[PDB]
Order: structure tokens, then C-alpha cells, then sequence
């Protein structure tokens, strides 16, 4: 997988699991077009998000819906969400590691790059 | 002020100064309609955003221009820009400190909210 | 005004109040000797730790006590503490803010450093 | 198996290769006596410090030489080492990744503990 996330909860210690995850390519319109889905795994990573066949370059908008993960365990926390923006590829095919560590009121994300 | 940033650059030991920053408040409509907007201070802050009087109940996003900030130092960076999303004053008016550390590779933010 | 902590409190959106701060200084004997104490104000920070006429050049220890502060909520968290060693005024005075976002398995410190 | 370390490069988007990390225990006397030692990798880890059997209930200081790290790329960075203190298998054993994120002025660290 070209494109990994992993998702840490500071409050608990462990992996987010279960946590939705939306990625989107910026169209030729500039919209935002569905690119990937998925849900955190045991592990806090996305299995099977794409290959090297979809992930070609552009710019990708990755989601996580850490506002129903925190509401879920019974907290009402500050974020709307945790977006990272940012521009793949764009200088041959690279793999990309999306660290994101949460908290109800504070979230930190570290891109890891890489050659495949 | 009952919305105020503070942005730190986690390379050079610094406020992040004349970074751009653009708010924007949910409309009626879902868009996202232009709130107020300014450059931080040598301190790395906001001076003159809003007021009790226009910051009423809603969803805020704030954005970070971090991709021209590193730029300007001949940094080019992972991310197109950092953005912070959430509902403000839901529960009667608040004061929101949103703290943002930057490095090209990463950033975190934590927001510290206190009665006025 | 030269040595700034601000403690923040990352799962509940707030200074980290009545936090104990103890800051330590390296003596020739390479052993770490008391040298300022406090207790984060309702804002989370501390600011007297030291004065300018006072924080000479070494190496500072700076030392968070995490643990009790989440014990008392009924948490068990990972660190037995934060703590933060540099080497202050090195090259010439400096004023020193150091921040440090705090959540039971996390925390991060970030210095600012100018003059 | 036990205890993994995982440090990241903040700036430059990497793996933190070649980075001296350095485990201590606390022993009866409440000295740091040397426990285990490595660099991380070409993927910024090391899994290898200890194992299951070895790794024992007590008090941990895992120590990450981040000063060198920084200093070989010409800068001078604010901590003289990123360090973790933790009690280990207090309540029964369980397994510890610790992550690093390193800047030249700000580092976090946060544990995943399992089992």
C-alpha cells in the first residue's frame, strides 16, 4: 500500500480502531473527488486503501472522523475532524505513512515518506 | 480577543511570524464564508480578529497558510496547509487559544478553551 | 522573565493547573541539584522560576510532574514524568518559553528561544 | 518483541536513521544502570532491545540521543536528548511501542501498550 495511516489515541494508550478515514483527489475542477475509504484496523492502520495502479499524482485529502471516534467512547471532544492535505507523486511514485496521534483536544499528524 | 492562534516553528525555535491565516464560519448554505483573516505577529499571534460581537455560535475553520510560510524560507513542505475545524460557543460565548506547531513534515495543534 | 513553562492539557482543553515544576541545574560533580520549584498557575504557566541576573549558563533540567496530575483523575498514565534537559544560555542570554501538551500516553515540548 | 522504538524525522519526512538510543533501569539503589543499547535503522527502529522473559517489572528511562542527530546536519537544536520514563509491566506484562517525533525544538512521545 502506497498510501498508509496510522492512528494512535493518547487518551487510552492503543490504536484508534475503528476509526473512518475519507481520502480525496482534487479534480480537474478543483472539487474534491472520493478516492479511498476505509475504517482503522486492531493494528490503527487502513488495509487495502489502493495500489500504484490508482494512486497516481495529485493532491489527496485525507479525513478522519476523530469527532464520532471520541463520541463513541463517550467524550465530546474539540476537532470537527483531522484533515492532511497534501501533493503525492509529484516527483515519481513515493509511499506515504500518515502518523496521526489524538487526543479530545489536540491532534498531531507526521507524514513519513519514503521510496517503494 | 475571544479568538486567538498561536503558531510556532519547531525548526528554528520561534514564533512563526507573517504566516497568513484565513477563518472561515459555516454559512446556512454548508459553504464556507470568509470570517476574518490576518498575518501573525513577531510573536506568532493574531492581533484584532474578531470580537464578542461578531463571534456568535458556529462552526469555525481556521487555515493555516504553512506551505508558504516554509516556502518563504526555502523549505518546501508536506502539507498544502494546516486547518483546525469546530464549533465555537455552543454552550454560551468562550475564549479559544488554538496552538499550532509547524515543522515541514508536521504539525499538531491544541486548542485550550476558558471562560472570558 | 527569562525561563517561561506553559503546561496544557490536551484531553481537557485547558491549562494544566496546579502542576509541580522543578527545575534542576548541572553541577561540576555531574549531578543534578535543585534550583527553582512551582506550581502551574489557573493559566498553566509559570514565569518566576528564575531571573535574568540568576539563570547563568549550564545545562537545566526541567521537570513535569504528569503522573500525579492525571493519578488524580483516576488515570494511569505512561510517563513517570516529562522532563525537558537543555543547555541554557550557551551562546549568550536567551529568553526560554518552553510549552508542553500533556495527555496520559503523550506529550510533546516545544521551546521558544529569542534574544 | 516487548519494547519497540520508532523515531521520526519531522523535517525531513523520514525514518530518523543511525539515532543512538540508550535503555536504562532504575535499580534498588536509585541509580540508572545500562539495560540495552542500539541505532535505529534504515526505518527509524529498534526492536530488539529486549525480550519477553528479560523485560522485567521496574522502572524504565529509554533515552534517544537527538543532539547528535541534529547537530551532524550543521544545527543546533534546543534538547540535549529526548528521554522516556516509564514504569514497565507495573500491573502484568504488555507489549510497548514508543514513538518519537523529532524537530530541532520539539519532540513528542507517545506509547501504544498492549496485552
Amino acid at each position: 500500500c502506497p498510501l498508509m495511516v496510522k492512528v494512535l489515541d493518547a487518551v487510552r494508550g492503543s490504536p484508534a480502531i475503528n476509526v473512518a478515514v475519507h481520502v480525496f483527489r482534487k479534480a480537474a475542477d478543483d472539487t474534491w473527488e472520493p478516492f479511498a475509504s476505509g475504517k482503522t484496523s486492531e493494528s490503527g492502520e487502513l488495509h487495502g486503501l489502493t495500489t500504484e495502479e490508482e494512486f497516481v499524482e495529485g493532491i489527496y485529502k485525507v479525513e478522519i472522523d476523530t469527532k464520532s471516534y471520541w463520541k463513541a467512547l463517550g467524550i465530546s471532544p474539540f476537532h470537527e475532524h483531522a484533515e492532511v492535505v497534501f501533493t503525492a507523486n509529484d516527483s515519481g511514485p513515493r509511499r506515504y505513512t500518515i502518523y496521526a496521534e489524538l487526543s479530545p483536544y489536540s491532534y498531531s499528524t507526521t507524514a513519513v515518506v519514503t521510496n517503494p
